[PDB]
């Protein structure tokens, strides 16, 4: 779809998330006035976290590379 | 939940829907640029709508006052 919601960050997780609870990711519109990075926990949980920390870098080169 | 994404609105939809499609709505935070009301339809189909608007104005109240 579209002309739909659109998801947005306005805080980011303060802890880092263990990684074998995450089961995907997205990154969030740059029309959201924070930049963001959602993970989908396996318990499909959505979790919003801050692109510019290097353990959501990871977490995304490790998912992207699987 | 809470620190969690939060639906936001960018477009609104260009015509009225019909009314017996609705099942729900809500209001869209504050904090999105955009103010915004939320339709959710029978098929559970999300629908942006600019609260500016007679016809959804109401909506909104059909549905409150049932
Ligand atoms: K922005
Ligand atoms: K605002």
């Amino acid at each position: 779809a579209a002309d739909t919601p659109t998801a947005c960050c306005f805080s980011y997780t303060s802890r880092q998330i263990p990684q074998n609870f995450i089961a995907d990711y997205f990154e969030t519109s740059s029309q959201c006035s924070k930049p963001g990075v959602i993970f989908l926990t396996k318990r499909s949980r959505q979790v919003c976290a801050d692109p510019s920390e290097e353990w959501v870098q990871k977490y995304m080169s490790d998912l992207e590379l699987s």
